[PDB]
Formats: structure tokens, C-alpha cells, sequence
């Protein structure tokens, strides 16, 4: 690894910047990163492939949540003020209106 490792620390408390490290793109990345690294995950883990896995089937639905928040730009921008909510995460919004 490098030369200087650091100790280990942790928060308890609600992620803030978790779905930037499930990626691993910094909190000021920016859309070039934020997608060519969920792309990565993907290929890494895929639907077909994990025919009964139990720890990528977990992380797979993380994942792509980090690919939600910040996924749209919009997005991105109400969670920095504190404007996300559950709403947004669940989204009930579903039924293109058509007919």
C-alpha cells in the first residue's frame, strides 16, 4: 500500500457522504467520475453472472442508490441544503401518463 498508514475512525451516525465512497468518487466529483464509477461496479458484479450470491446482492442495492442521489444533478444540489428526503429516495412518482 503507501507508506504512512493512518488510524481507524468511525461515526455513528446518518451517512453523509456514504453513497461518495460506495463509488469512490470525493464529494466534488464530478459527472464524468460519478458515472464511469457506478459503471464499474456494475461490470464487476453483474445480474447474470451472480446466479445465488448473497453479499453482492446486499451491496448491489446500495450501490446503485449512489447512482440515485447524485445520479441527476438536481438531486445532488437539494441534498447539499438538506432538501433530500425520503420521498425523493422511494420516489412514489411512478405512472407516465399515457392513453
Amino acid at each position: 500500500g503507501s507508506s504512512g498508514s493512518s488510524g481507524s475512525q468511525g461515526d455513528c451516525s446518518y451517512s453523509r457522504t456514504a453513497l461518495y465512497d460506495l463509488l469512490g468518487v470525493p464529494s466534488t466529483a464530478t459527472q464524468a467520475q460519478i458515472k464511469a464509477a457506478y459503471y464499474r461496479q456494475c461490470f464487476l458484479y453483474h445480474p447474470d453472472r451472480n446466479s445465488g450470491s448473497a453479499e453482492a446482492a446486499e451491496r448491489f442495492t446500495r450501490i446503485s442508490q449512489a447512482y440515485v442521489v447524485l445520479g441527476s444533478a438536481t438531486l445532488r444540489r437539494k441534498y447539499d441544503r438538506g432538501l433530500l428526503s425520503d420521498e425523493d429516495l422511494r420516489g412514489p412518482g411512478s405512472g407516465p401518463s399515457s392513453g
